[PDB]
């Protein structure tokens, strides 16, 4: 009984660390009873219907069609409607070719074909571009040509299963597209966004903590937590973002992002974030180590550190607002033009000579930090240059 | 016609960098010429075949079941073949209650189970341990479940439904995991045992040229591709090693790699490669940034920096050749050592007071590579330890 427990208790923290979930398990339950009813209830036709499977197939379109977001759902539905198509077409061609060339020669015909096509696809199915975009387009070319090739059928049986098949793919994956944009929408595009935005208010929460704990049992251990995990996050989620990159692309145009998103530029601002990440990434496991410097040499440098860390969270926090509001910002200048006058501060201080006084190994660890945070800010500068041009290029209200 | 070109070029050199690409396409169309004889030519008992598509649903199983390693037809192909036997009998008792009923509620009563059911298991798709392993079990767990329901049969007609269906699924099933296994298998367990040895010795390239190039148009840029473009694939190939390990787990014990082979503990070395690729990235910046020092002061440190970088990297490359051969190995045990040695032969050095005399501008960058080259020496002992310790719990031939 105690794995029923522990499976009960998952589906309630997956079921409430997001609802849409919930609501997508729906939807998909209704696309399936709006499809079967179709056909129960011939609206207008009664089609023809001449194998027996326009329901089974209508299913199946349906129950493989239909993903999380919009993108995802528009994309497969297309892949598949228009691989169909296509590969229909080049099926009733060779089957057509078989007839014409002998009586016994057919079946060999058929199979040469078969095997040259689905080699070749394949073959290609490798490509880079192919692989990130059309995949899912050529597995349905081999499934189509082998479908009607292989399966032993007569001339006109041929025309009408290929017809009948496109017929039933185009009325699925209409199903799927309808009830997916018009229900709840799930967009990837603001998927996207929001991880970007949230990514950003990670990185400025590690920069005030760090501002303060550097300086200064079981809190030790929530204190640790919400260091590590929330730049650990920001590290592993590469793919995510590739990924909701695509989805966006295949997307129509909705509310606040037009028709040509930029979310190729998304995806370099999530890379130089994660540079950003590496080095805090650096700080942190300095901040964990046993050899720590005694407190009040750091102390003596305590200002413009403290200063430079605290403009590059500001600066970060604008920049995640200015993007969660969807508005061109431009606070961000003055939070980092502060963080520029930090550094030459923090330059004409170390010209006057102030650590020539401490032992060369508190040395090393001091100016590993005090590296690490000019690279930050120089990163920062750069991410805000950044976003300034992802902001332009993709058509902000210009209110501010 | 130019368009042409850009296609064939880009096969040719997707066909070099990897020639069992197309040994794998000539595999798929040998598994669908393989099948479809066997429905053709029935070789011992003409199968009863009362639908007619027994040879569509063969061919459409050995298209979607067939991909490019073993772990991956033998995990896609044994998903399908569950998923399909126990919707096939949860297809039939739901369709024995609809009729049980009455007559009109018939077709209200199976549409109810088909949502309710295809509303449950979309959900369960979303759970972290589902996502990774039986994802595409679940899948078909919906389209079995929602053939034999929604697609209008009579009682007798659906136990041939489900069985026809069932026992197309286990010949087009195998028929594919027989040709992955036997023509020329492509494990996956060996795709990520050698990228990770692979990964080892990209890393200990950077280490041997490091000490090269600090303390000293075109070949600027080739040297400069033959550090940035090297160590940058450890970075960016977190989601390739996690998913050749979902695979690998799926394979059969073939050769040298025994039936408990630890393909998590390849990922925990892979995590930890990562972090000196965080490190070995600040190293990088440095090399390529205008403000250098001027190189008598580096030179000063020539002697243990240039003996730090060396051992490391003469480290990293005992392991790689550790892991290329198969054989549990000692030698990392001296080269790791000398670096623990240079590292406090490096303390003597700045504790004896030599760099009192540089202008501070500089000693942030010069204490700061000492600070991450310290760093990537005290990994690379985690990781000897840590290789050392996969070598023993995957039975290594202990003859070293």
């Amino acid at each position: 009984m105690e794995k029923v427990r522990e499976i009960v208790r998952e589906g309630i923290r997956v079921g409430n660390e997001d609802p849409r979930r919930i609501i997508h398990a729906f939807k998909v339950g209704l696309a399936l009873v709006l499809v079967s009813s179709f056909y129960y209830y011939q609206p207008f036709g009664p089609f023809t219907d001449y194998f027996g499977i326009n329901a089974m197939w209508a299913v199946m379109t349906v129950v493989v069609v239909f993903e999380f977001s919009v993108g995802a759902t528009l994309g497969k539905g297309l892949n598949r409607g228009v691989a169909t198509l296509v590969a229909g077409g080049l099926g009733i061609g060779a089957h057509q070719l078989a007839r014409l060339s002998g009586a016994t020669v057919e079946p060999i015909l058929l199979v040469m074909l078969v095997f040259v096509q689905a080699a070749l696809s394949t073959f290609v199915r490798f490509f880079p571009w192919v692989k990130t975009k059309f995949d899912y387009g050529i597995l349905i070319f081999i499934l189509t040509f082998a479908l009607i090739s292989l399966s032993g059928f007569r001339d006109e049986e041929i025309m009408d299963l290929a017809e009948s098949r496109l017929s039933t793919v185009v009325i699925g994956g209409v199903s799927c597209i309808l009830i997916s944009i018009f229900v709840c929408p799930v967009w990837a595009g603001q998927d996207l966004h929001s991880l970007l935005a949230s990514n950003f208010d990670t990185l400025s929460h590690f920069l005030q903590d760090f501002g303060d704990e550097y300086f200064e049992d079981y809190k030790v251990v929530e204190k640790r937590k919400k260091n590590l995990e929330r730049y650990k996050s920001v590290l592993d989620s590469k793919s995510d973002e590739e990924a909701l990159a695509n989805y966006a692309e295949w997307e129509p145009p909705h509310g606040q992002f037009r028709f040509r998103h930029p979310w190729k530029q998304y995806v370099a601002v999530g890379a130089l974030l994660r540079q950003c990440a590496y080095r805090i990434d650096a700080l942190n496991s300095y901040i964990n180590s046993d050899f720590q410097i005694p407190v009040d040499i750091k102390k003596k440098l305590e200002t413009p550190l403290r200063r430079m860390s605290s403009e590059s969270g500001n600066s970060m926090k604008e920049m995640s607002i200015s993007l969660k509001q969807m508005i061109k910002s431009s606070s961000s200048d003055i939070h980092v033009s502060n963080s520029q006058a930090a550094c030459k501060s923090l330059s004409t201080l170390l010209k006057s000579g102030i650590l020539n006084d401490v032992e060369p190994l508190q040395m090393i660890s001091l100016m590993t930090t005090v590296s690490m945070l000019i690279d930050i800010v120089n990163l920062t500068e750069k991410i805000s240059e950044s976003v300034h041009e992802l902001a332009s290029a993709a058509r902000f209200k210009n209110k501010m």
